[PDB]
């Protein structure tokens, strides 16, 4: 509903950037003195399809309507003259990524389950208001403080239609691939158990410190291989469907695993929601906080 000003828009830094999609700090500054706020803004490349600009405006869409705790903060939309769209303003989440932060910074087991208590109850507000993540891994996950995480890129996120169970895609290029459940391999078919194959992942990502070389695609990559020609998603789908599975993070403790494994079962429907992960994950932050 807000309209930020171009002209109190001062660039800062670039903050991340995808393919068609691409964050860059700003400083907001309407006195040119001290009072400036710091916000994150989202552009979409001039050069995106029609696809991509009818999606572009259905994400601005999707987070103008969105509010909780655990999902980063709409602030308002500038014009973007020089890409003939909006730019999304959003609160600036100073710490940034866990993806960017876990390797640097040793958090504790007992922070880790209450990030992934957080990241559950953002997931389940989203998939109660009919919305399905579709790119949820630790990336996409934006540390506020010590003791709280927000839900940060919507860039993939679909309303799920009112008759239907799931959200039929249709596979690019930049798919998420590694964090994405055999359904969605397989059959282009988003469920809202999907989601939580994802965050059985983003749970994995958290486990492992965001370490690199214990990466998904890392670990997954190292049991397919990498002269497969066009055939890297067969050969994951047929991994997946034999059973076989990330390993147990180093220092990961047995019941979290299992959690993680629940996640990760083939059978959509055997898999837990976000609803029934939030008073589990309670009970085992109470547990390891003490
Ligand atoms: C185009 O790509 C992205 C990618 C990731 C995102 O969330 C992780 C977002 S929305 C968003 C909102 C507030 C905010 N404060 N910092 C950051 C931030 C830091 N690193 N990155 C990559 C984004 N954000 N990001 C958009």
């Amino acid at each position: 509903p807000t309209v930020f000003h171009k002209r109190y828009l001062k660039k800062i830094r670039d903050l991340g950037e995808g393919h068609f999609g691409k964050v860059s700090l700003y400083c907001y500054d309407p006195t040119n003195d001290g009072t400036g706020e710091m916000v994150a803004v989202k552009a979409l490349k001039a050069d995106a399809g029609p696809q991509h600009r009818s999606g572009w405006k259905q994400e601005i869409d999707i987070l103008r309507t969105l509010y909780h705790e655990h999902i980063i903060k709409y602030k308002g939309c500038c014009e973007d003259a020089g890409a003939a769209s909006l730019q999304l303003v959003m609160e600036y989440v100073p710490l940034g990524s866990l993806r960017d932060y876990l390797p640097r910074h040793s958090i504790g087991l007992a922070q880790l389950l209450l990030f992934a208590q957080q990241i559950c109850e953002g997931m389940a507000y989203l998939h109660s208001q009919h919305y399905i993540h579709r790119d949820l891994a630790a990336r996409n996950v934006l540390l506020d403080n010590d003791r709280l995480v927000k839900i940060g890129d919507f860039g993939l996120a679909k309303a799920v239609p009112e008759g239907h169970e799931y959200y039929r895609v249709r596979e690019d290029g930049d798919s998420p691939v590694f964090w994405y459940a055999p359904e969605c391999l397989k059959e282009y078919k988003f469920y809202y158990a999907s989601d939580v194959w994802s965050f059985g992942v983003t749970l994995y990502e958290l486990l492992t410190h965001c370490d690199s070389s214990q990466s998904p695609p890392t670990k997954f990559l190292e049991l397919i291989g990498i002269a497969q020609g066009q055939m890297t998603v067969l050969r994951l789908t047929e991994l997946l469907e034999r059973g076989e599975r990330l390993p147990r993070p180093d220092k990961c403790p047995a019941e979290v695993y299992h959690l993680m494994k629940n996640c990760w079962e083939t059978e959509a429907s055997f898999r837990p929601t976000f609803e029934n992960l939030i008073p589990i994950l309670k009970t085992v932050h109470e547990k390891y906080q003490g």
